[PDB]
């Protein structure tokens, strides 16, 4: 009854991710294949790097990771918690910030989008 | 000129961070010392890990990173862009999500805070 | 058809709200009965006031509203869009910010929570 | 003594707003002139409507309001708190969600931007 991040996951938009073994410092690496984009930039699998919080041997740890898109100048970060829901089943409930690139610091105000994603095992 | 992440930075709240070398894939690690908290827990320097976007090797790249707090069960993620400001200084304009740990999935809705930080070189 | 706000709605958290007539300027009022809290204080039905955007008279307009909670010192704002879903139901897709009250400007950083809600007709 | 929303205000981006008298239910109306946009539609002053919360005589109420843009199909909501600094100068520390109009519910994920604004009296 630990919710583990490692493994293969799919979210509510159709995107898939893989997360490998969580190491000695709570660190993990993975891959991210989004089902949605918004420019003639064609989707490609992109790496992610992140950590899970192991404070107090928490059975439902918090975590975060960054997606380093290999088809966009943008970055997304995701943060959430791994739950064991009503059916003994694992869910990652996350929110994200997607930072776009702007040309001038005066345009910074409009550069950051926000949303949610729920992941379940694939 | 190129706006680099590497080095020592202070933000508008008085927190410090140090980012190391950024490698060929954009990956970096570092340390974070927050000046603010809300726990009875003693603040402790905590590890950070992240990446900067290398698509088109932009002079003012986007990035993100995860701080894996070593005194709280929470996690923060920061996303941003490095700019050269009007005065020639490098500045990181960022936004963050701070994920708290909750016991039940039923409380997930209340678990995520949002805010900004501006970082300047120390 | 046009997706209209007027009427009785429920969200994924079980919360209820009722929106009155929308005037020619897009203004409406309503009431909101949250299913969730984190207070020792009992939930009470609370007023909301908002606007729907009328530019180009879109069939799936954007809108926002503020809920002035009767039993907490907090404020919540919601912004979204009313869509006709794939199955022909009206749905409101929203995000919100929940502003807590802090005693000192020094604690401002931690006072705003963010989340989503999806509303369907009751 | 009690921080008041009524008046003329300007923010960190150079936007101005006006807020009128607050009634006994904490409700107010106003106007908003943004200094920044991102289309060729001329910026036009736009109405706002909001409420402040003063449960149990808060000297620094939380509040929220909605800006009903008259030159965009979008909506912005702002929520924050009215702080009185110790020289008796007021500041509104706010965060906002800006909801863009999208054509298809499948694009809803990318519709909501987030940021901050600090307002002072003008
Ligand atoms: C993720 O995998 C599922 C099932 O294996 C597949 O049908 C779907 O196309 C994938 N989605 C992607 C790559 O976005
Ligand atoms: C950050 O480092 C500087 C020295 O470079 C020090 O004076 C300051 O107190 C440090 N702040 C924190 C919050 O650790
Ligand atoms: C919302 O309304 C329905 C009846 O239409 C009721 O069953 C439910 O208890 C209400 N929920 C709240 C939280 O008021
Ligand atoms: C707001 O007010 C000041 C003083 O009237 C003025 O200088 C500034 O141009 C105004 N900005 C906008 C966006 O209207």
């Amino acid at each position: 009854r630990k919710c583990s991040l490692t493994g293969k996951w799919t979210n509510d938009l159709g995107s898939n991710m893989t997360i490998g073994a969580v190491n000695s410092r709570g660190e993990f690496t993975g891959t991210y294949t989004t089902a949605v984009t918004a420019t003639s930039n064609e989707i490609k699998e992109s790496p992610l790097h992140g950590t899970q919080n192991t404070i107090n041997k928490r059975t439902q740890p918090t975590f975060g990771f960054t997606v380093n898109w290999k088809f966009s100048e943008s970055t997304t970060v995701f943060t959430g918690q791994c739950f064991i829901d009503r059916n003994g089943k694992e869910v990652l409930k996350t929110m994200w910030l997607l930072r776009s690139s702007v040309n001038d610091i005066g345009d910074d105000w409009k550069a950051t989008r926000v949303g949610i994603n729920i992941f379940t095992r694939l």
